[PDB]
């Protein structure tokens, strides 16, 4: 029993990462097979930031001004490509250690881990949810552009999410590994609008019924609700709506607790009208939105 | 910017992991050069657990009783014996992945990152605080035994933890890589008091300065305290008391945000005197403190 914010083991990942350096620019990429995929901006200078005209940026390179070092290795770069907000450098050598992956673009509310990393080296590791705005409230610092997002399925690694910049709230934003953006962002250091985000009801549901496994039942009411009273409640909470495709996914969670999905709604309901009155739910004072339901099954049954 | 409970990257950890299986109990090793350390409860049957005799259940086990399977090769097993709560299986072949590494004992209020396993095969990573009364708040299930606790400064892993068991309240207790459990308990399958817990005062001061960092400053208040005064807010709501030791540890987070630790002390003793008021501090909605001065300073600078 317990529940953490747990990641996924980071190894497969580590060992693709590189230090990708273009003129004074020193940035994040991505090995796999005899690719490196890093963020476009790694092109531009201060002056540039503002409103880059990467075409432009990147006729001025040439393949000898990118420098890739993975570890203390330097790759032979022999191609370059710009797809979108990314860059392609093709490399002479595939990377040895390149494992099963998939490029995916995860949907807001998916959850994925990240590997921190600067100068090519991982820092850190933590589990991160997109916000249904398609933001990321991430740890980033001065470097971190060109760290990725990904899932693991038993050997394969999907890779969701590089990381490109922070906005002005302190927020971050970046795109899938073909270089769109999640949400509206662009690559320009200047003010962008986020929308509005909403707590993700699905994933707070699913972390209820990991706290009901794990023991801390105190929320449990006698009541019951309908999606339609539930999503009343859920717009004054700027919650998302909960659909049937939601209620569905849940299925296994209500099966293996016993508990309908529509009374685990009603609880949730009478925690948003009341609070948690000083109280905790698997250690935490507030209502929990970065856990799927996957992720509850997955962690609470032991997948490796 | 941003805070996240960040994990050590896990690929030098999951390369030492193993799968170890004593008649029919399976659980994790960490093979280190030619030895494999696992919890000695894999010697164990159910009816052994209420009160195992272990020198007499190992003396009934000869080396190919062990069975070690790192991935899908299995390791010859040429030596076994018991130091403590673990078992070491030297094994003919060296781990080609070792890392360098370290067994230390960490201290209590002290963080480190596990990797939890299952079958030998990793399933998460997740950072977790030595509770000041020797517990942990882990997420393990069956067959997690023998995943490890660690720490890494640059290329050394610092191992600190091994996992043996649940207590009956469902927190976790464990060993250091020498077999000597954190704590009072015992590797019996019997209630065992784990004894009063308190909150880690420094850690929760260097998460206020990490918040300060970062951009949450509504708990910075007008006032400031002494370290008498403050412990007596401190006995109140069982937080460890604080120490110049502590005081001098937390020095440059001080001489980075400028706020004196007794100004920042000040600020604690009014939020756990008033609470947040339905506030929140680095998206917590309670005092976080499973962050240490040099967690934050490390999350703060990019430390890879
Ligand atoms: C506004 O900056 C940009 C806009 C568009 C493109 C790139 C931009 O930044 C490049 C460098 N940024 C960093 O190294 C970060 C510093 C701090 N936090 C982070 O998440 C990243
Ligand atoms: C009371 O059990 C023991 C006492 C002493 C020694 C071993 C014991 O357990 C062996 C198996 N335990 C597991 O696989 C776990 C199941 C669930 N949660 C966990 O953290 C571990």
């Amino acid at each position: 029993s317990g529940f953490r914010k747990m990641a996924f083991p980071s190894g497969k990942v580590e060992g693709c990462m590189v230090q990708v350096t273009c003129g004074t620019t020193t940035l994040n990429g991505l090995w796999l097979d005899d690719v490196v995929y890093c963020p476009r901006h790694v092109i531009c200078t201060s002056e540039d930031m503002l409103n880059p005209n990467y075409e432009d940026l990147l006729i001025r390179k040439s393949n000898h001004n990118f420098l890739v070092q993975a570890g203390n290795v330097q790759l032979r770069v022999i191609g370059h490509s710009m797809q979108n907000c990314v860059l392609k450098l093709k490399v002479d050598t595939a990377n040895p250690k390149t494992p099963k992956y998939k490029f995916v673009r995860i949907q807001p509310g998916q959850t994925f881990s990240v590997l921190a990393c600067y100068n090519g080296s991982p820092s850190g590791v933590y589990q991160c949810a997109m916000r249904p705005n398609f933001t990321i409230k991430g740890s980033f610092l001065n470097g971190s552009c060109g760290s990725v997002g990904f899932n693991i399925d038993y050997d394969c690694v999907s890779f969701c999410y590089m990381h490109h910049m922070e906005l002005p709230t302190g927020v971050h934003a970046g795109t899938d590994l073909e270089g769109n953006f999640y949400g509206p962002f662009v690559d320009r250091q200047t003010a962008q609008a986020a929308g509005t985000d909403t707590t993700i009801t699905v994933n707070v549901l699913a972390w209820l019924y990991a706290a009901v496994i794990n023991g801390d039942r105190w929320f449990l009411n006698r009541f019951t609700t309908t999606l339609n009273d539930f999503n009343l409640v859920a717009m004054k909470y700027n919650y998302e709506p909960l659909t049937q495709d939601h209620v569905d996914i849940l299925g296994p969670l209500s099966a293996q607790t016993g508990i309908a999905v529509l009374d685990m709604c009603a609880s949730l309901k009478e925690l948003l009208q009341n609070g948690m009155n000083g109280r905790t739910i698997l250690g935490s004072a507030l209502l929990e939105d970065e856990f799927t339901p996957f992720d509850v099954v997955r962690q609470c049954s032991g997948v490796t």
